[PDB]
RNA sequence: UGCUGUAAAGCUGGGUCGAACGGCCUCUAGUGCAGAUCUUGGUGGUAGUAGCAAAUAUUCAAAUGAGAACUUUGAAGACUGA
């Protein structure tokens, strides 16, 4: 890792939490809505039912919010956003906004690469 | 296209697009839908399916026309039957 040294990251739960019958019909979402039904099967736990979010899939606290190369991620929107990362840059990666234009996010490159600071997303635009 | 969160959700790559919009601290509410034989609008399967069968009955040729079982003219066969 060239970010600062973390233990392994473990997700306990890396699929999708999907509400039971969003497979079904088209008007029930994927987003979690938890079963409030009387007989609901999924609300009882029977064997064989989708498996419901739970505090017991917590991320562990140290590998928290870390992406797969070790940064915590930040939003940047323009140059000066750039600077609450200057003391935290083996720590910190910059993501820049989706609405930035091209002639800010060259920008927003340059001084980052300027300053160490890791992009997530260099090849936008 | 990926990333983050147990989750509600948040962010990002590509496409489309054309004029406004967001983070943070707070304020406020006509603030979150799968159901109500819910409301309005839209759309299926059914399905090229049921079916288009009362009132005797139509036919040949020419003309017209891009096109004629269905229009017009001629020939005829019929019917209403005062």
């Amino acid at each position: 890792a060239t970010s600062v040294p973390h233990p392994k990251i473990v997700k306990k739960y890396t699929k999708k939490f999907k509400r039971h019958h969003s497979d079904r019909y088209h008007r029930v979402a994927e987003n979690w809505r938890k079963q409030k039904g009387i007989d609901s099967c999924v609300r009882r736990r029977f064997r064989g039912t989708i498996p419901q979010p739970n505090i017991g899939y917590g991320s562990n606290k140290k590998t928290k919010f870390l992406n797969p190369a070790g940064y915590k991620v930040y939003l940047v929107k323009n140059v000066k956003d750039l600077d609450v990362l200057l003391l935290h840059t083996k720590s910190y990666a910059a993501e820049i906004a989706s609405s930035v234009s091209s002639r800010k996010r060259v920008e927003i490159v340059a001084k980052a690469k300027k300053l160490g600071v890791k992009v997530t997303n260099p090849k936008g635009k």
